C-alpha cells in the first residue's frame, strides 16, 4: 500500500527544464516535510524518486533526511550518490532500484520492520508507473490554481474533475486555499474508492424525540466554500416553505453566518462560475454613487435590467421614473447620505453625507473607532428606491497587525443566486479600501437576515452540491501606486488569478 | 455498588407539599425522569428506590413503576401491603421492602445481581439523606425547577448545591437549556461526584492543528448561555488588544454571534445578576421615543446620566444641549427616522419615519415581507447625538406558524457590561412586538460588531466565568387584554417569574 504526492497544475502541470515549473511555495514544502515525515514511534518512512527527480533537487536537501531515500534509475550507480557528499551518521544510505516494482520489492526483502509508510515523490515515470500497476491506495495532492509551462505531466486519472473540468478517485479532505508568490493552491487527499458519560448518555436520547449533505464523501473540509454549501443543504434539510412578493415559493431560514479569509486568497466561489465582471462593475457603480442601471447594462452587465423596466417602475409606483433609474439607491446612500434625489442625471455632489470618504478618513487617521460604518438604509426614501437594499450595512475593523475587517449585513437573502455575488463584491471592496488605507486584508464576514432559496432553483441547486470547490483565485489590484483614493480605481485595476471554476449554472433572476 | 440519585428541586431545595409534588404537572420532566430511570444497555433491568411517602404520593395507575424494580423502604408497610394493593401483572418485577437503605443495597447485591443494571434512588427527602451519608451517590440528576413554591418536605443540604441558589463534593458534568411547562420555567443538570482507513487523513490534519475556560468541567453544554460565556473566553483567550476612544485599555474581537430561544424562557442571563429595572424602562424610553436621560434617571435608572453630563456634552461638542439630552437618540429614530431635532422637550409626533408602526403593521398583515426592518443609525443626524447608536439595526422575521424571530446587530459591544443587558432588552422587544401581532416568540438574534471585553474588568470576568448557569426566567406579560399596540406598555404590565442569578460583580461604567 503506496501513496502518491505531488504539487499540480490544472492542466496536470508538474515540470519544467527538470524543475518547478513555479516560485517556491513555502507551505507547499512544509506540506510536503510533513506528510512525508510523521508517524504516530519505533518505524522511519520511505520516499521513492526517479533519477530526474533526484537530480532536480539542491544538494543541500538530498538525501531528505528522516526518511529512506530510494531512486529508481538503471544509469546512476549506488556508490556515484555515495562520492556526490559524504553521509551524515544517523540516516540510512539511498538506494537505487531498476524498476518501480523492484523498488518495493526491496522493502518486502530488508525493510519490511523499519518502514512506515511508503510515499512516491516523483516523477511522471514513476507516477505513471503507480497508477499502472494500482497499488496506490491515496494520492495527496497539492493544485495549484495558476496554470504554468510544462514538460513534465501528471498522468489522467478517473476522477480528475477536482483539477479542472472535462477504479476511481473520489477526494476525502479539501484544505482551505494557501497562496505563496501570488501562486494559489490548495491540498487535497484522494481515496482509491471503486462510566463519566455513561450517565450522560440517557439525558440526551429521550432529550431528542424528534435529508441532503454538501459532498458527502469529503470528511474534513477545510475549504471556506463548504460554509456556502452547507448553507445551501441547511435551508434544504430545516427551512421553511413561504410565500413571497415575487409569487415564486421560497425556502427560508433567518440568521445567518458566513466568514471569509482574505490574507492568502479571495472568496470568488469555485462550485459554478461567478460573472466577476458584474460583481466589479457594479461595485465601481456603487462607488461613483451612480444610480444609473443603463450605465451597467450598457457594459453587458444586465443584473439590474428587470428591475428598472417600464413595467416594474410602474408596479413599484413610480410612474415618474425613467427606465434604467434605481432611485436613490444603493451608491447614492453610500456618497450622498440624505440628499435630495431627483434623477439619475442630476449631480449631487458635496450633497448629503459621504460615507464611504469618512469611513477611509475614520481608518487612516483613528482605525480603533469603532464608528466606522457604511449604510444604504435610508427608511426616508425607501418608497422612491425602485428595489430596497439587501446589502444594507457594512462595518470595518482594523487590528493590531494593522489587518482590515469587513461586516456586511443583508436582510434578504438569495443563496443560490445573489449570496455568491455578494460574498465577492464587497471582498473586492475590502481589497480596494485596505489598499486605498494601506492595510492588509484579513476577513470579510457576511451577516444574513432573511436567507433562502428559490423552489424553481432547488433542482441545479442539488446538482451544485455533488460539486467538490477548487481553490479560491488571487485577486491582483494592479497599478497599485497609481491609485492613491478610493475614486481612483478602474475596470482594468483589477486581475483575477488562477480562477478554474466548475461550469455555468443557469439560474432565473426572481423579477 | 453505586448509585445514582434523580430529584426534582426548588431553588430552596424544595421537593415536596402536602404529600405531593409542589408545582403544576411538568410533562418534560416526568419524560425525562421515566427515561433515565428505564433506558438499560440485553438480559439486563434498573432498580428504583423510594420511601413509603414517595409510593403514597404517586398516583395508582404509576405505581409500581413499569420496567423497573420497585423498592420501598418502609417500616409500616410489609411486602403483602403492597401485593394487594394492585394485582401484580405477568413479566413485571414484584416491589420488595427494606427498613432501612443500607438493607436495600444489600438486597441488591444479596438476589439482584446479574439481574439489576443500575440503582436509582427516587424519594424522598430521608433516603436522599440516607444515601448522601453513605457516600453511595454517584451521580445526581436534578431538574432544577427555576419558580419558588410552597414546600414541606427539602432535598437535603450538599456541597455543590451551589448550582441552585446563592450561599467529596458534587460538580456539574451536564446542564442542559432551560425548558417550561405550565408557567414554569426549569432545566437539567448532572452531577458528578469528585472530592489508514481514516488515519491516512490525520498526517495533513499534524501540521494544520494547534488558555481560558468557563465552567470546564461541563462537558454537555445546553444552556444558551454558554454562548455567552465562551463569547468572553474567546474574546480573552483570541482578541487582540487595542487603544480605545476613552483610552482603557481593550481586547476585543470582530463579527461573533449569538442565538436565544424565546419559546421556552427568557435570556436575562444568571451567571450574573442583569438590571432588568433598567432593560424595562430604557425600552419604554426608547418606544416613547423618549430623548430625555432625566425621566430614566428620575426613575431610579443611571445608565444614560454619565453621557448626558455637562462635561460630555461639551466634550461631543454641543454646548446648547441641555442635561439630559441624549439628541437624536435610539428611540427618537425609531418613531421620528429623519425628523429635524430641536430639543427633549419639543414634540415630534408625526415628523420623520415612525418605523416602529411600519414594522408592526406589515407584521400584522404582510408577515412574508422581507423589508420589516428599523433602524437608530442616521448618518446625517450622528453629529447631534450624544453618542451613536451600539444597537443601531433590527430586523423581524415571522415563521410558518406564526413564529417571530428577531435579529439584531450592534456594532460595539461591551461584552462585560452592555451584551447581557442588550441580549435581554431586544429579546423584551421581540416578546412585545409578538404579542402585539398576535405571534409567538420564537428566537432572539444577537450579530455583534466590534465585540469586546475592557481590561479593568479582565479579571471580574474571569471569576464569572466559574460561576455554572442557573436556569432562564419566564418573563410573563400581564394584562394581555389591555395591551394592542406597542404603546399600550406600561413598566407594570410585565413579571419576572425564576429569576435566579449569581452575585453582583461591580463593573465601571466607560465614559
Ligand atoms: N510537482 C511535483 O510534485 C514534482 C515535480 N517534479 C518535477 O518532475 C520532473 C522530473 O520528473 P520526470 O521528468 O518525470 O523524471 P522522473 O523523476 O520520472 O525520472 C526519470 C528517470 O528515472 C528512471 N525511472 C523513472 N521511473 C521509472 C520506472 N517506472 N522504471 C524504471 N525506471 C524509471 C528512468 O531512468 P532510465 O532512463 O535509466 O530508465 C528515467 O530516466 C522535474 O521537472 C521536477 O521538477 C519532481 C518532484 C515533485
Ligand atoms: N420532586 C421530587 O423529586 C420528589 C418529591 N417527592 C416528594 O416528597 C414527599 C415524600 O417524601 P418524604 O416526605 O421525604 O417521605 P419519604 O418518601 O422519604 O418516605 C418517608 C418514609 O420512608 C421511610 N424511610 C425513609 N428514609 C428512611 C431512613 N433513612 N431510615 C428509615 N426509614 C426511612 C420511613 O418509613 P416508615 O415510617 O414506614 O419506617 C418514612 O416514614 C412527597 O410530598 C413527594 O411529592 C418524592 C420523590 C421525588
Ligand atoms: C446579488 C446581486 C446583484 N444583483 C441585483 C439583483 C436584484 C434583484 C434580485 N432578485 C433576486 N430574487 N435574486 C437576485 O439575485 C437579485 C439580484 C443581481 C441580479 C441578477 C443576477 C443574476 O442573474 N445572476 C448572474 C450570476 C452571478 C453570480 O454568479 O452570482 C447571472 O448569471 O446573470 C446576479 C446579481
Ligand atoms: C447596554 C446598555 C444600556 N446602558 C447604557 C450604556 C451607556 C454607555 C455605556 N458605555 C459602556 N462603555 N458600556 C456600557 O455598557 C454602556 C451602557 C447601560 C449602561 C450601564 C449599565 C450598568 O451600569 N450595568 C447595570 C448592570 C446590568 C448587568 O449586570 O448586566 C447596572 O447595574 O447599572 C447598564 C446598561
Ligand atoms: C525555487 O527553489 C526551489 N524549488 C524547489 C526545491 C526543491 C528541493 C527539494 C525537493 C523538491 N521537490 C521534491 C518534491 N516536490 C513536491 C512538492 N510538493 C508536493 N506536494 N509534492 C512533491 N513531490 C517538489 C520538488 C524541490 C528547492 N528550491
Ligand atoms: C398532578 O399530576 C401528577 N403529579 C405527579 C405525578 C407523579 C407520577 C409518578 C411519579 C411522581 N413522582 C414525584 C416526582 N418524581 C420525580 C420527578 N422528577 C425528578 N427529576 N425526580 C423525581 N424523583 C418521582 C416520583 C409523580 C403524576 N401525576
Ligand atoms: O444583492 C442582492 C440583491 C438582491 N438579492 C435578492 C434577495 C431578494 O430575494 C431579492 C430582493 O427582494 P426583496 O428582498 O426586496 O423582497 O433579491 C440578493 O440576494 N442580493
Ligand atoms: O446599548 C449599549 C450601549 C453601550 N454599549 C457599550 C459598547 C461600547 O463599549 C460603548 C460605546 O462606545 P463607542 O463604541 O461609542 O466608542 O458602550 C453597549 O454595548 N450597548
Amino acid at each position: 500500500p503506496v501513496c502518491l504526492v505531488v504539487a499540480m497544475t490544472p492542466k496536470r502541470g508538474i515540470g519544467i527544464n527538470n524543475g518547478l515549473p513555479w516560485p517556491h511555495l513555502t507551505t507547499d514544502f512544509k506540506h510536503f516535510s510533513r506528510v512525508t515525515k510523521t508517524t504516530p514511534a519505533s518505524r522511519f518512512n520511505a520516499v521513492v524518486m526517479g533519477r530526474k527527480t533526484w537530480e532536480s533537487m539542491p544538494r543541500k536537501f538530498r538525501p531528505l533526511v528522516d526518511r529512506l531515500n530510494i531512486v529508481v534509475s538503471s544509469s546512476l550507480k549506488e556508490e556515484d550518490i555515495a562520492a556526490e557528499k559524504p553521509q551524515a551518521e544517523g540516516q540510512q544510505r539511498v538506494r537505487v532500484c531498476a524498476s518501480l516494482p523492484a523498488a518495493l520489492s526491496l522493502l518486502e526483502e530488508e525493510y519490511k520492520d523499519s518502514v512506515d509508510q511508503i510515499f512516491v515523490v516523483g516523477g511522471a515515470g514513476l507516477y505513471e508507473a503507480a497508477l499502472s500497476l494500482g497499488v496506490a491506495s491515496h494520492l495527496y495532492i497539492t493544485r495549484v490554481a495558476r496554470e504554468f509551462p510544462c514538460d513534465v505531466f501528471f498522468p489522467a486519472f478517473p476522477g480528475d474533475d477536482i483539477l479542472s473540468n472535462k477504479a476511481t478517485y473520489r477526494p476525502i479532505f479539501i484544505s482551505k486555499t494557501f497562496s505563496d508568490n501570488g501562486v494559489p493552491y490548495d491540498f487535497v487527499v484522494l481515496e482509491k474508492r471503486r462510566s463519566s458519560a455513561a450517565a450522560i448518555a440517557p439525558v440526551l436520547a429521550w432529550m431528542d424525540e424528534e435529508l441532503i449533505r454538501a459532498v458527502p464523501h469529503v470528511h474534513f473540509r477545510g475549504h471556506e466554500e463548504f460554509q456556502y454549501l452547507d448553507l445551501i443543504a441547511d435551508i434544504i434539510n430545516n427551512g421553511r416553505t413561504m410565500d413571497d412578493r415575487t409569487g415564486v415559493g421560497v425556502i427560508s431560514k433567518f440568521g445567518c453566518t458566513m466568514r471569509y479569509s482574505l490574507d492568502q486568497a479571495f472568496p470568488l466561489l469555485t462550485t459554478k462560475r461567478v460573472f466577476w465582471k458584474g460583481v466589479l462593475e457594479e461595485l465601481l457603480w456603487f462607488i461613483r454613487g451612480d444610480t444609473n442601471a443603463n450605465h451597467l447594462s450598457e457594459k453587458g452587465v444586465k443584473i439590474w435590467d428587470k428591475n428598472v423596466t417600464r413595467e416594474f417602475l410602474d408596479s413599484r409606483n413610480l410612474p415618474h421614473r425613467e427606465v434604467g433609474d434605481i432611485g436613490p439607491g444603493y451608491g447614492f446612500q453610500w456618497r450622498h447620505f440624505g440628499a435630495a434625489y431627483k434623477d439619475m442625471h442630476t449631480d449631487y455632489t458635496g450633497q448629503g453625507v459621504d460615507q464611504l470618504k469618512n469611513v477611509i478618513q475614520m481608518l487612516r487617521t483613528n482605525p480603533t473607532d469603532r464608528r466606522m460604518l457604511m449604510t444604504a438604509w435610508n427608511p426616508a426614501a425607501l418608497d422612491e428606491m425602485a428595489l430596497p437594499p439587501c446589502h444594507l450595512l457594512c462595518q470595518f475593523y482594523v487590528n493590531d497587525q494593522k489587518e482590515l475587517s469587513c461586516i456586511m449585513y443583508q436582510r434578504s437573502c438569495d443563496v443560490g443566486l445573489g449570496v455568491p455575488f455578494n460574498i465577492a463584491s464587497y471582498s473586492l471592496l475590502t481589497l480596494m479600501v485596505a489598499h486605498v488605507c494601506n492595510l492588509k486584508p484579513k476577513e470579510f464576514i457576511h451577516f444574513m437576515g432573511n436567507t433562502h432559496v428559490y423552489t424553481n432553483h432547488v433542482e441545479a441547486l442539488k446538482e451544485q452540491l455533488r460539486r467538490e470547490p477548487r481553490p479560491f483565485p488571487i485577486v491582483n489590484i494592479l497599478n497599485k501606486e497609481r491609485i492613491k483614493e478610493i475614486d481612483d480605481f478602474t475596470a482594468e485595476d483589477f486581475e483575477v488569478v488562477g480562477y478554474v471554476p466548475h461550469g455555468r449554472i443557469q439560474m432565473e433572476m426572481a423579477v
